[PDB]
């Protein structure tokens, strides 16, 4: 009853329903999300007010399904799911060191090596006939990159290894979804979460044993994850961040790559322009240097436009503590506010012809979106891995565009699914040819 006065209702996803309601009912709309009454806020004035202030913190109730699933601790109080400002700030500042310019520049070797491995695997299948799941292949690549870059470990998913680990991730993601929106499913989800935490325990032991033997350990994300736990009573905080980074550090990047390949399959002119750009910047070089990344300007725009229509992480929640007027609507105290870059990206009020894929929206001369576009969120709780992700995806995309032509298999859909994050409903099945053919 406390919300009844708020405007609202009395390969398609829940986010599409929210979009329809925002269009119908205005910038402040009552909705049910994660079993809780929330208010979706879609004015840029509100995005700015709430996201750009340390006064507004995440609503812990809306992160429960990341913290724990079916009684199994998952992300716990890791960097994404910690909602206490002071606890978050402490760990954020330590882990930030692993995302410095210099830290990220050193990762270019890993990015290049895994992208090269992917391209070689794909080239061998480029007979214009063999169907290849680009969603699967890009997910394996993202996983392999993350494991090496963040933890110094070789998952070798591109070689067909670690199928149990692949299964564990899938079931865990299904578990999050089931929790927030029987006997065998619970068993499989619980065991999957325990498995992921066990991988953490194993890899942490390997790190600590290497350090004690005085072997060479390159500073990485794990280094800082350990540093943040220096004098902790147990390893539960460490494992929280291990799992957080293990999942967050590949899942959204994989989704973003899959969406981009999927969309580009019906954009031949844009693809021809991307092919030309890659040809001009990197030529026949096997390896992309950091300085080459900045020169791939058109690719940068395509990837931004991809995130406008297809943000893997659709938004975020803040807790409104006290009754506040939001865009002429009285919103009661102790209310989750939902911010969605997905919704705002598809609203004609914010983007002309919103369903048109147009990289020119992000052109040098173009007016930059003002608080209407946030695929990495905004403010203090923005994505720590933004620059990491932007670099790795550019390396992967550039090498694909350098070497291969993709055709989406007829019947493949462009629809979305929500599985904790947004991703293509279909496997992005393509046939492939070498460039030139
Ligand atoms: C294209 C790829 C990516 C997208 C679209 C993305 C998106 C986001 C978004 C929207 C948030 C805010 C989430 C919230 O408010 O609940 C976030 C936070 C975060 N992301 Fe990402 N992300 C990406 C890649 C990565 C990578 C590569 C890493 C790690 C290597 C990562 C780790 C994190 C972490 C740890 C947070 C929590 C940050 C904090 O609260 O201090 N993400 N990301
Ligand atoms: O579920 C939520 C919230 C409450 C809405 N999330 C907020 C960001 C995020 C990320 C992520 C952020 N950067 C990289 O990955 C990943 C996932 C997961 F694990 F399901 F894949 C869930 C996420």
């Amino acid at each position: 009853s406390r919300y009844e006065h708020i405007p609202g209702p009395p390969g398609r996803v829940l986010q599409d329903v929210f979009l329809d309601w925002a269009k119908k009912y205005g910038p402040v709309v009552r909705v049910n999300v994660f079993h809780k009454t929330s208010v979706i806020v879609t004015s840029p004035e509100s995005v700015k007010k709430f996201l750009m202030s340390t006064k507004y913190n995440k609503d812990s109730k809306m992160y429960r399904a990341l913290q724990t699933v079916f009684g199994e601790r998952l992300f716990g109080q890791g960097l994404v799911s910690e909602c206490n400002y002071e606890r978050w700030h402490k760990q954020r500042r330590v882990i930030d060191l692993a995302f410095s310019r210099s830290s990220l520049v050193s990762l270019m070797e890993t990015f290049n090596e895994k992208a090269e491995q992917l391209v070689e695997i794909l080239e061998a299948k480029a007979d214009g006939q063999t169907p290849v799941s680009m969603q699967d292949m890009l997910t394996y690549t993202a996983m392999d990159i993350l494991a090496k870059a963040a933890f110094g470990m070789e998952t070798s998913m591109l070689l067909g290894a670690q199928k149990p680990l692949s299964q564990a991730v899938k079931l865990m993601l299904e578990g999050i979804t089931a929790s927030r929106n029987k006997r065998k499913q619970l068993r499989e989800v619980r065991e999957s979460i325990r498995f992921l935490r066990q991988v953490g325990r194993d890899w942490v032991q390997r790190r600590r044993e290497a350090l004690k033997r005085g072997e060479e350990v390159p500073a990485d994300i794990l280094t800082q994850i350990l540093k943040a736990e220096e004098g902790a009573q147990d390893d539960e905080g460490l494992l929280d961040n291990f799992v957080t980074f293990f999942i967050a550090g590949h899942e959204t990047s994989a989704n973003h790559l899959a969406f981009t390949v999927m969309e580009l399959s019906r954009q031949p002119e844009i693809v021809a322009r991307l092919q030309a750009e890659v040809d001009e910047v990197i030529g026949s070089k096997r390896y992309l240097d950091f300085e080459d990344l900045g020169r791939l300007q058109y690719l940068s725009q395509v990837l931004k436009e991809s995130l406008r229509l297809y943000p893997p992480a659709w938004g975020t929640f803040r807790l409104l503590e006290e009754e506040t007027l939001i865009d002429g609507v009285r919103v009661p105290g102790n209310t989750p506010l939902l911010f969605s870059t997905y919704v705002m990206g598809r609203m004609d009020t914010y983007f002309e012809d919103p369903l048109t894929f147009n990289p020119d929206r992000f052109g040098p001369g173009a007016p930059k979106p003002r608080f209407t576009y946030f695929p990495f969120s905004l403010g203090h709780r923005s994505c720590i891995g933004q620059q990491f992700a932007q670099m790795e995806v550019k390396v992967v995309m550039a090498k694909l565009l350098q070497r291969l032509e993709f055709r989406l298999v007829p019947g493949q859909r462009f629809g979305l699914q929500e599985q904790a994050t947004l991703k293509p409903l279909d496997p992005v099945l393509c046939t492939l040819r070498p460039r030139g053919w």
